[PDB]
């Protein structure tokens, strides 16, 4: 017989569910006969059955190379990444997604814009043509969408130059804050949750959103950041969707509406406790809390970005300022960047929390992005748009690299590079204020140089970066410096844009008076340089008085507006005397060019105003400096102040 060498194998074939769906066979049965396997694993001393005739060693040889596959799948493989591989169990069809630098194993089972009543009323009745007006928020086809991954993600890491990220390091040692080291620890469940968008997006498996999980399962959350901090894989993935699809949800509040506008066509995501757990945790270095890194000014908000920065551009004895315009930035990130990055974060935060940082950087590297239809590809390297760290990571990149760049132009030392440059950046958006000497060095050698550490510049002019000569040609956030001069001779510098793409920005939606007043008043903060923009504001504000404002804008207002515009630009709305000449003619071309107001529109807009702030008493448009003027009015605010979020 052969049982007593059957009884050898299955004290060694694994362990299984007793499963009766079929025919589990004795531990000597099958060495009776007919009886050979179709399966496995045990049930303390059964297998699977077929009665096909075998023979009592035809058992013993099929059952052996089953613990030959199993002791082969299991144990002793590759592909999908290290610590990724848990991703193969969810997939169920084969995959077409057609990428050639990168995975693709297979798939899995698987918001429109509206006009603002009372804002759009009040454009047109001043000749404003809304078809004429630049559409600000389309969206993109599926298959326009495949593309996008195949045109812009699916790519091999780029060629950061030998021992460059040893140099950038060497460059973050002058600027790093010895007086934080290993300060930073996990923050609070009030302070991470008070700023926090309940409706913030859900990963691809999730089924509640930001608040939900803050509502029920933080204990889930709590969870993924000990096995973090312990040091275990977790189950980390990635989502992806398309630019202002419904799931486009941001976590924290922006700081204007061109941070939205300044995403890429793909959006990655990680789930959403899962932003949750990376934030309670990394909090002070994510949000950028103590501001560390070198010029960032995600936290600044827009009227100042400009006052602040012409206080430096006035002190070089002749000024030059210099862009950074990385092609698409996003997926211009080495695994060695991202674990550059993570040795600045261990330098910052406590000795507890640096597995945390140790393990999900390694997740970060290889990472698994689900598609919308359920596309599974996996990443090389690159940052996730939606992942915590972008505008905190990304930013620390730019300086480093740019310095590096600067520096490596120039022959300026790492060390003396604040003595001959200055450097504003926001993620990847950025330029560097220095001498039209090393300037124009930088200028040239840095497409190059650039290019050179695998943050590639766009293809600009002759191979040279931008370069802006006057302070007015700077370009930054997607805003430019307008000048306006005060009722007392003063000049300060306000946030500039296109008139059209104003508009275009202000009067729509996308799927509530007092939220059209809202909106009136967080344009007013940054546009009320713009005549034709001041006059709509106001006049849309002084509409329904008895409302008060939303509050789900970029700014509110808690009072009376033309106070709390005082408060945070410093002026009066009246104290408003000029705004610049020419380069109000620049911005206000557009509208000329795409035919979206009349001759007849600049004075229309503000007879309106003053038919409306000639009546006795104290009318909101009279805080026009000219309507007032000409009304004979003015405008006496009370307590007024402005909010966010």
């Amino acid at each position: 017989n052969l049982t007593p060498l059957f009884e050898e194998l299955l004290q060694q074939c694994p362990p299984g569910g007793q499963n009766k769906t079929a025919h589990m066979v004795s531990a000597y049965q099958l060495a009776q006969g007919n009886w050979m396997p179709t399966s496995c694993h045990v049930f303390m001393g059964t297998i699977s059955a077929r009665r096909t005739k075998t023979h009592p060693y035809e058992a013993y040889v099929k059952l052996r190379e089953l613990v030959e596959e199993h002791k082969m799948k299991t144990l002793c493989g590759s592909s999908l990444g290290k610590h990724n591989d848990w991703i193969i169990g969810k997939i169920k069809y084969q995959g077409n997604l057609r990428t050639k630098h990168m995975l693709n194993p297979g798939k899995v089972a698987e918001r429109h814009n509206v006009y603002n009543k009372t804002i759009g009323s009040v454009m047109t009745a001043t000749g404003i043509r809304l078809e004429k007006l630049p559409v600000v928020r389309a969206q993109t086809d599926t298959t326009n969408f495949h593309q996008a991954i195949r045109d812009k993600i699916d790519k091999e890491e780029n060629l950061q130059t030998p021992g460059l990220h040893k140099k950038l390091m060497e460059v973050f040692n002058a600027l790093k804050r010895p007086e934080l080291e290993s300060s930073y620890d996990a923050v609070e469940w009030e302070e991470l949750e008070r700023g926090i968008n309940r409706k913030g997006a859900a990963g691809f498996f999730e089924r509640k959103n930001i608040g939900e999980i803050l509502d029920s399962e933080k204990n889930k959350v709590e969870e993924i950041i000990d096995n973090l901090k312990k040091g275990r894989n977790i189950k980390y993935y990635e989502t992806a969707i398309p630019k202002n699809e419904k799931r486009d949800v941001n976590d924290d509040w922006t700081a204007g509406d061109f941070v939205d506008e300044k995403k890429p066509r793909v959006i990655q995501y990680p789930e959403a406790k899962t932003r949750l757990a990376i934030t309670k945790v990394m909090y002070k270095w994510v949000k950028q809390k103590p501001v560390v890194i070198p010029g960032y000014e995600g936290k600044t908000p827009l009227f100042q970005i400009f006052d602040k920065v012409k206080k430096e551009w006035d002190q070089f004895q002749n000024p030059v300022a210099v862009s950074f315009d990385t092609k698409a930035w996003d997926t211009q990130v080495t695994t060695k960047d991202l674990e550059l990055i993570k040795d600045i974060q261990k330098y910052y935060f406590k000795k507890k929390w640096h597995k945390f940082i140790d393990t999900l950087t390694m997740h970060m590297t290889e990472v698994p992005v689900i598609c919308a239809d359920g596309e599974v590809y996996i990443r090389k390297g690159q940052r996730g748009s939606g992942q915590p760290d972008t505008s905190a990571g990304n930013s620390m990149l730019n300086v480093l690299t740019m310095v590096y760049a600067f520096c490596e132009a120039t022959g300026v030392p790492y060390k003396s590079f604040d003595r001959v440059a200055k450097i504003h950046v926001c993620g990847d958006d950025g330029f560097l204020i220095t001498e039209r000497a090393l300037g124009e060095k930088f200028a040239s050698k840095g497409v190059q140089i650039l290019a050179a550490a695998g943050k590639p510049q766009k293809i600009t002019e002759g191979d040279k970066m931008k370069v802006a000569y006057q302070f007015d040609d700077i370009e930054f956030c997607s805003h430019t410096p307008i000048q306006v001069r005060w009722s007392d001779n003063t000049s300060s510098y306000m946030p500039g844009r296109n008139t059209t793409t104003i508009l275009a920005k202000m009067a729509t939606r996308l799927d509530t008076i007092a939220y059209e007043k809202a909106v009136a008043f967080s344009f007013l903060l940054m546009y009320s340089w713009n005549p034709l923009i001041r006059r709509i504001c106001l006049l849309v504000l002084s509409t329904e008085l008895q409302v008060k404002p939303g509050k789900s804008t970029t700014y509110y207002y808690e009072g009376d507006p033309i106070s709390a515009y005082k408060e945070v630009i410093g002026h009066n709305l009246f104290d408003l005397k000029r705004t610049s000449f020419e380069k109000l003619a620049k911005l206000n071309l557009s509208m000329s060019v795409l035919g979206a107001w009349t001759r007849h529109t600049s004075k229309r807009l503000l007879q309106d105003c003053v038919n409306m702030g000639v009546k006795e008493g104290n009318w909101l448009v009279n805080a026009d400096r000219l309507v007032s003027s000409k009304t004979g009015n003015r405008y006496i605010p009370g307590e007024g102040h402005t909010l966010q979020g």
